[PDB]
């Protein structure tokens, strides 16, 4: 099935737009949270949805920054995902998981285009 | 329309197939050169002056279009500045990887740059 | 030389540290200014025309020098073709990542087109 | 301590100068090895360079395409180092592992480097 995760620092931040975009693409349940990427240990809604979901799944997220601003802790749940053979898709980032007969590039855009992004997410 | 652009240095190179993948996107036309530098390479240019803007100009890959960095990236650059878009047949959907305008730009000069290199390198 | 830029588009910012680490790393000039677009930065365009060949132009991060990827881009291009040497307070030793030259120039390409980025879409 | 690894397909291929890099750079014992890079299996040389290393010693190559032509594989290694706590050198990229007080960013450095050339290696 399709799981979504939604995270917001403050109220002020439009959490009803995330909410709508994780619906959008499909999202059935969303563990929303209240609470900053900053660590995981302090997201015990992130540890419920990555447990909830199981092979076969659909882990969705608005953006990478949404799952965390932690390079080390954000890799480490993308690879927490793939073991688990769960979907990592990305509402900003529909067409990554996309497949274009060349399977080693894909592969290494999404390495690529993820550490980016995790790293971005943490800079900032 | 679109465009495309074959090179072969030498005399033992399966050209044709060369030339079947080109046809195989759409090429309708195609400017078959015999890639150390462009100054040595008329028929390259005859290809970037015939496109212009709302073409398409398509090699099978970077190396093709030249083995150095340094030209490699002035003829893309000179290809955005005509407003012609630039397609491998290799790597297909280049253009969109994920959606994002922003990084669809970022990556597609990343992916040329990672190509440039190796196609020098080599 | 040495020759440094800074800006703060508003009036509440940390503008003193900006011009202590461009100091710190032997800035002798700093063309301190008042990022969404150079047609209404001329002190930018001073400090451009001031350096030459051998000049180092520096600032503290690439949003400073600008916060439009495609603006951003040009200007490193600039800096580039007058062979001044382009360097980041924040991001020193960016020059020689690994030695080999021809990732240098790769990787420099690649993380300031990642700071562009990131300087339009903040 | 320092360890060095050597692959060539051929005899025909510079394999002295590959030698003396790894000496040069500091190599006291460098496991030789006459074979593909395409997989680990048909490499047992590898296979006991990798377990001999240990915490604390250095695994040098002069280029990642010599420790495979495999994205999969080369990265599983670099992963296996890590740890292992056994420090990775390319003696063609000797300031890859060099600090500039950016943790972030030189993380982000080796992981793009690395798999950038990982690729590279394997499409050739």
């Amino acid at each position: 099935m399709i799981i979504g995760y939604a995270r917001v620092s403050s109220l002020d931040q439009n959490l009803e737009r995330q909410l709508e975009n994780l619906k959008t693409f499909g999202a059935e349940k969303i563990f929303t949270e209240k609470q900053s990427g900053k660590s995981i240990e302090n997201r015990p809604i992130l540890q419920k949805a990555l447990n909830f979901v199981e092979m076969g799944d659909r882990f969705i997220v608005e953006s990478i920054d949404r799952l965390g601003r932690n390079y080390n802790e954000v890799i480490h749940i993308v690879n927490y995902l793939k073991d688990k053979e769960v979907q990592l898709m990305i509402t900003s980032l529909p067409m990554m998981n996309e497949v274009t007969g060349n399977p080693l590039l894909d592969k290494f855009m999404k390495d690529l285009i993820i550490r980016i992004l995790a790293m971005v997410s943490e800079q900032e």
